[PDB]
């Protein structure tokens, strides 16, 4: 049994910059170009034998009882990114390990999968 | 012109809370409530007037050069509380003004409204 | 060998509301409080036996050998609040444990402790 | 008058990687350094005639009313970074608009300053 929670690397700096900047035009943007590229992780996801658990924008969990190439997985993810915006990743054997992954990743850089045993 | 930022109060907690606890059931009923309630969020406001700038997460921005009745509006905002979540909002003249309005109910409690002008 | 990651709630939501409201003096007051408050955390960890690992802005984390008890100390830390202002805490085996039980006080409350066996 | 804030950029992060790897000598070599960095700020900008309104760590923010070379002043707070920890600023005519700009600086990049007339 295999948890996946995927989420955005600072995507607040940028909605925040934005705000700051009255940049109506790039907030639009970011919130269509989030949105689609959530539902291309989830429908990713679900074609590589995953359960979708959580789901919003620049958030997705997912977990699964089926072998999966973590790599081909984490490879397809991090072809979703656009402009300065991606995606990390933590893989456990429950929500908190995947969650404590997650946080690992996102604290030691971008664009990262870390798997809990492997910390 | 008036624009409006809305977002929930906490909900990153209830989520992280979540996790921990190893609780799939609440985590997903988090991920349904929210993105059942910002859709009513964004119907209540398109249906006064506004167009939608941002709608993401638990996060909605719109403006209108409409008239907008704002305790009607935030009175709605209000009524789509779910479980101990609740909802903040701020406005201004500009995106930039709504946004310091919405850190401004963010950081002084909890289901309140700040509009820009009224912080000066 | 305990640890312990000590940390103010919500602390930079009353630092906001400072700058937003021109609240130059209310800035101050929460500066010295805070610097007071856990210079008092750290002597009173030093006075029942703890080695202080990090004592840096609301937060001190330090470890120990030696016999303690927990009631009494953190009992003493909830003495320590001031205004709004509390701290909360974790306590595990090692440093991730300890910091993963106070990610756990910090999504369920305010002013609370968890042990990291007890989640 | 002029306030300034200054704030450390991305220093959580490096917290909490030490906690998460076990590396108690990298998070008491942070604590350190952070202490160390945030008396040097402050020894710095009250060398300059600022007086100091805020300062734990990783955060410093003062004002002072006799001219300053903001140049110099900032100069001296990039020297200051260690490791892959640096300081971003915002200067304004009050509290709130320094921290509007440093919010500006925080979400725009790492280790620069805004001046909050500038970002209108």
């Amino acid at each position: 049994s295999m948890y996946i929670a995927i989420d955005g690397d600072d995507v607040g700096r940028k909605i925040t910059s934005s705000y700051l900047s009255n940049s109506e035009e790039r907030l639009t943007y970011i919130s269509n170009k989030l949105n689609d590229t959530t539902k291309k992780i989830s429908k990713m996801l679900l074609s590589n034998g995953f359960e979708i658990i959580f789901q919003a924008a620049d958030g997705v969990t997912a977990k699964t009882d089926n072998e999966v190439n973590l790599n081909f997985v984490f490879d397809k993810i991090k072809s979703y990114s656009f402009d300065e915006i991606t995606f990390s990743a933590g893989v456990g054997a429950n929500l908190r390990e995947a969650y404590v992954a997650l946080l690992n990743s996102k604290s030691n850089g971008k664009n990262m999968i870390s798997i809990y045993k492997d910390i």
